[PDB]
């Protein structure tokens, strides 16, 4: 199940807000709890119960930009998600990550790994100016 599959099975009320969703705007609700669990699983960033996976993010985050705060932020946000209902866990992890200083590098890792799995870039693709245009053209084709 891909990020594209997840968005296809969005309810009308959220499909109309795809573009907000895809710029990582936070939207509350049990439907968004569901969807974010879906995408976070699709890109492999969380376990089945929705707990963030430190080891899926640490190096990729530091490789994009080296920052000791990545460690701290990962531990914090795993800290948080472990304390909430499972139905909610992935979304809390993701919300916490976005609000931390790691959020901006997280979006890049996320972007790069969506596009790597979709086959649009090579596995070793870095976050370059070309990549930003590729992701722009990728979103435009989805009406975003
Ligand atoms: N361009 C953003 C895109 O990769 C994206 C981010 C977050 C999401 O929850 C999503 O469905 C898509």
């Amino acid at each position: 199940e891909t990020v594209q599959d997840c968005e296809n099975k969005l309810p009308p009320s959220l499909k109309s807000r795809l573009c907000e969703i895809r710029r990582y705007e936070i939207i509350e609700g049990p439907e968004m709890d569901k969807h974010i669990h879906c995408v976070m699983r699709a890109l492999d960033f969380v376990y089945e119960d929705g707990r963030g996976d430190y080891h899926k993010l640490y190096d990729p985050l530091n490789i994009i930009e080296l920052d000791k705060r990545h460690d701290v932020n990962l531990e914090k946000c795993i800290g948080e998600c472990v304390q909430v209902p499972t139905s909610e866990r992935a979304h809390v992890f993701y919300k916490c990550l976005l609000k931390s200083t790691t959020g901006r590098t997280f979006k890049k890792v996320f972007d790069l790994m969506e596009l790597k799995k979709a086959g649009k870039v090579p596995q070793h693709q870095r976050y370059t100016a070309e990549f930003v245009q590729i992701m722009k053209d990728y979103d435009k084709a989805l009406n975003c």
